[PDB]
């Protein structure tokens, strides 16, 4: 559980939104990306494995993952792909998020990228909370 | 501090690599441009500040750093702006090369086994588990 990712794509202005979740502490990693192709969707995952612990993806199965590309990016970086596994722990607040900044940035990915630092921010549960940011280095440090 | 941040860049196959490193713990995130603009480099910061607890960056003197995009997305983020890794992670960069076609392909899978490989014997930490452990502690 704190190895797990669910990518998720969601589609605003004709562009492409990737987006990883860690489920265990809702924080994101996101990027636009020019089309879902393997190259792209392989090129995604290297960086997030990279830079997290990532033992293992849900994915929504599209032909993105089917790729041959992205097979070899998995097994390269030890992620076990998993097709098709519901998110069970996102694109709705993500969006409501980009809508609140989108007037300051001249390009979408510019929102984007300002709509995942207010997410992984925000303070959930009240004052006393803590944000996704927060948990995602709770769960995953080992040694306090 | 755990949020002090150096960046620098680094020049290859007539590409530009943007390499930040937590200077504590010696994580470091990166990416391949096109070139160094401040287009770029405002939209990397950006990014970074999202992804970690983000308050000081150190740079160099580019005018990349003091274009009126990347002051306009420090101010937004609460960035205030102001060794070698630069020469490991070529170094690692070499040594992978050639399981890639692509530069920046080689560039991530570089980035990987820096912020995975694990300091010393029985008893180390990687630079990865370096980071979540110092902000962690921070925390409480
Ligand atoms: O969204 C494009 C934007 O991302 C950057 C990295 O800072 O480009 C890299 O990341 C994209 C998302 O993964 C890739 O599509 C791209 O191929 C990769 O170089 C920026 O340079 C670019 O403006
Ligand atoms: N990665 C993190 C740790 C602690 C707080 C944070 N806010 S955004 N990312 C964070
Ligand atoms: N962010 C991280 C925490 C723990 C281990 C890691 N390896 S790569 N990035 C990591």
């Amino acid at each position: 559980s704190p190895g797990i990712w669910q990518l998720d794509c969601t589609h605003l202005e004709g562009k492409v939104i990737l987006v990883a979740v860690h489920v265990a502490s809702g924080y994101i990693e996101a990027e636009v990306i020019p089309a879902e192709t393997g190259q792209e969707t392989a090129y995604f995952l290297l960086k997030l494995a990279g830079r997290w612990p990532v033992k293992t993806v849900h994915t929504d199965n599209g032909s993105n993952f089917t790729s041959t590309t992205v097979k070899a990016a998995c097994d390269w970086a030890g992620i076990k792909q998993e097709d098709g596994i519901p998110y069970n722990p996102m694109n709705k607040e993500l969006k409501k998020i980009i809508g609140q900044v989108r007037d300051q940035a001249e390009h979408l990915k510019t929102a984007v990228q300002m709509a995942v630092f207010i997410h992984n921010h925000k303070r959930k549960g009240g004052i006393g909370g803590y944000s996704a940011g927060e948990r995602i280095v709770d769960i995953i440090a080992t040694d306090i």
